[PDB]
């Protein structure tokens, strides 16, 4: 009776790099919307009922509104533009990721 | 009786980069909407009922709601653009990714 | 009856970089509106009901309103940019990321 066991993951929710390394830009004239929705939402449920058993799982949801009734720009909307983002990104190293996942067993 | 096991995953969600390396730029002159809807969503919903179990899993889902009634622009909406985004992106590093995984059994 | 076990994880959520390395920017003229929405939302509901059991799960989701009723700009919207962003991401170390896992078994 020799047991022996390796095992890494039996019952995992592993998120990474969720809404990650993200620019919004707005460079509005006149009379603009920017809307952005990003939810990142994890959930293990685990339900036992029964037996008239009333169950109301509800998450509310996000919501959003706009309304916009009186919008008026008579005369002039000008808009000059030299630069946006001068994004110099230099990843310049020679790395070494050494990564040792190594699996001895000698039974 | 020897029981040897090497198991990586049995019951497992793994995400990675979702909603990952974005960019959302806007430049309006006039009157302009902008919309993203990034749900990133993960359920493991384990449901065990019955007898006049009732359930209502309602998870309210997201709402946009845009309403513009009164909009005018009586004269004039200019742009002038030179330059958005002069990105030097730069990977120059000669990485090594050295990935060891290795699977001895002796039995 | 020799019984050995290793194992990482069985009931785990892991969440990493959400909602990570991010940037909005907004240089609006005139009436612009920015709405930005990152729930990061995480939940292990374990529930055991019945007999008339009455359950009422009812997370209030986020709201967003928005009402703009009088708005005018009689004469002049005038928006002169000569540079946003000037960024030198620069990483420049060749790292060394040396990872050992290593996994022994002699029985």
């Amino acid at each position: 009776k020799v047991q022996i066991i390796n095992k890494k993951l039996d019952l995992s929710n592993v998120q990474s790099k969720c809404g990650s390394k993200d620019n919004i830009k707005h460079v509005p004239g006149g009379g603009s919307v920017q809307i952005v929705y990003k939810p990142v939402d994890l959930s293990k449920v685990t339900s036992k009922c029964g037996s008239l058993g009333n169950i109301h799982h509800k998450p509310g949801g996000g919501q959003v509104e706009v309304k916009s009734e009186k919008l008026d720009f008579k005369d002039r909307v000008q808009s000059k533009i030299g630069s946006l983002d001068n994004i110099t990104h230099v990843p310049g190293g020679g790395n070494k990721k050494i990564e040792t996942h190594k699996l001895t067993f000698r039974e």
